[PDB]
């Protein structure tokens, strides 16, 4: 039986209307236009020559307002400032289609939608999970910097990601809109090695609950492992700490299966399913959130 | 090395601007507002009483323009007609934000984006492949009917799907905008026979080309299988006919690996990967198209 559990993104129309192109010298990339502000990665300031150790503080000082061209395809710069790894440009027109929005940094295990853009033009959207080593997968090519990641709750878009770089293992990372880089990677063209990744324990729990809701519960036993005990074990076996949420609790109430029975199951299943499948899979899946499962299976 | 091959959907803003809610008596679902026309599934006319064997001809005749209610959230009806499994409702206002569009019927193995909506409100977007048995997977709950699927060529939107139903096995189907149901399923709540699914051969090829581009070419051999022999083999082993395309050919040039080497490879991998993985998988993957791979790698 097909569960209906799929990778689902937020509808992108609200964010499409905020995308612009930003150009500084030879470098061109994407920006986010909210009210009188345009956000973009500060390495737009850097010519290809100096990208391997840029001096951003000096590059900023060398700019004037005319050093930045902002074009909408889908504007006069009247101020420029740097905030961590982002530029905050002030323009003289308020974006007439600005959504209600917040700037909240996301934590590992949380999912968000990405609007991939090139030269200020949206081309595709996908959902990613912020990994425990502060990278994301997804699909990003040359020109994609400034593409944004977001969630939506009610009318309020939460902007959580602005794309900056690809790592040698092909994963990606970027900034929060407070200017910090996820994982503290440097916006320098240099080899940087991401830390070891981990299974997102709370999302594995959610997926097992999706399995139960879908009629697949051969892995459920009476046996349990406490949260506190599971977390001691998680540290030493490449799992995140489990932190419960009202979203997980809803799934436990619906199924009648306790969180702690699934923490025991995870300790038995992460080595393999001994020939069985769970939701068409032979390994544990950690990129569906408790919210995904509540939204899509209930 | 993560390939960067992911399930990607089209930006949905153009289509979001066309979604409305359609209400008829006590039933409510989504509709697509293009110019002066609102498209929605005809079963909005059916009371819960009679979902098993609705008489859509008599239901239509019993309706008047005032039977229908159309609200834009993200309108007065002055005309109603039935086209196959869809209603075509004429409203007095023409949608100002109507994109350039066409209507197409997608074929098995082709990918399209779906804007899932509830009560006229877009809530999510995902990409599906029309399966060889004319069903799709995806995620659709109660209230999702009238959600639409589409591709793009340029800024042109090609509307190809309007969601209608879920089958006993959890898969889904819908209408093309000429009113025909994909796979000729009936818009009634009765058990109906679904053909067995098959691997979409051309997409498996594209997936192996993506593996090669990503530096995973252990399955590659100079052993070849002609398209014709492959096609013969595919009938007895639950695979679709391979049909080359310009898009596949590009991939054979980028990698310098011939189609027939991968056809040969498919025959062997179907019997097993023999301890090895391909792009993190131990089974063949057939929901990534040649166009996906060309665009994403
Ligand atoms: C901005 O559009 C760039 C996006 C990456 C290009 C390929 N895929 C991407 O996601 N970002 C960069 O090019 C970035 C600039 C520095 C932070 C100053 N460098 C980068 O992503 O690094 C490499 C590998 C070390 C990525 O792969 C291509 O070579 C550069
Ligand atoms: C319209 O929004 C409905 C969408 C489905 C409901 C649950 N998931 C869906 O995709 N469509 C229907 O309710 C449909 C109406 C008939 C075509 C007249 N019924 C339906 O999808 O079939 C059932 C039973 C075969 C699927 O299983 C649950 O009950 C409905």
């Amino acid at each position: 039986h097909h569960s209906g559990l799929v990778k689902m993104s937020h509808p992108s129309g609200d964010v499409e209307a905020c995308m612009v192109q930003v150009t500084c010298g030879s470098m061109t990339l994407n920006g986010l236009w909210l009210d009188n502000t345009v956000w973009c990665p500060r390495h737009v300031m850097c010519p290809a020559d100096q990208l391997s150790d840029p001096n951003y503080d000096a590059l900023l000082i060398s700019m004037t307002n005319h050093s930045f061209s902002v074009q909408k395809h889908i504007l006069r710069v009247v101020g420029h400032a740097m905030q961590g790894t982002l530029l905050k440009l002030t323009v003289d027109v308020a974006n007439p289609s600005t959504p209600a929005y917040t700037f909240t940094t996301v934590k590992p295990g949380a999912a968000f939608s990405v609007l991939a853009c090139y030269n200020g033009r949206p081309t595709g959207t996908f959902t990613v999970v912020m990994r425990p080593n502060y990278t994301i997968k997804g699909s990003f090519l040359c020109g994609s910097c400034g593409s944004v990641g977001y969630t939506k709750e009610g009318s309020v878009i939460n902007f959580c990601y602005m794309h900056q770089m690809e790592l040698a293992n092909g994963t990606h990372t970027g900034s929060a809109f407070d200017g910090t880089m996820y994982g503290a990677f440097m916006d320098k063209q240099v080899h940087q090695v991401q830390l070891t990744d981990k299974y997102c324990s709370v999302n594995v729990v959610a997926w097992l609950y999706a399995a139960i809701l879908n009629g697949c519960a051969w892995f459920v036993k009476p046996n349990r492992t406490s949260v506190v005990s599971f977390n001691e074990w998680a540290l030493a076996n490449q799992f995140t700490e489990f932190v419960g949420t009202q979203s997980v609790d809803m799934l436990a109430v619906k199924t009648g299966v306790a969180i702690e029975q699934l923490l025991y199951a995870i300790q038995q299943l992460y080595t393999g399913f001994q020939g069985k499948q769970i939701l068409g899979s032979t390994m544990l899946e950690d990129e569906f959130t408790p919210e995904d499962v509540n939204m899509q299976i209930m």
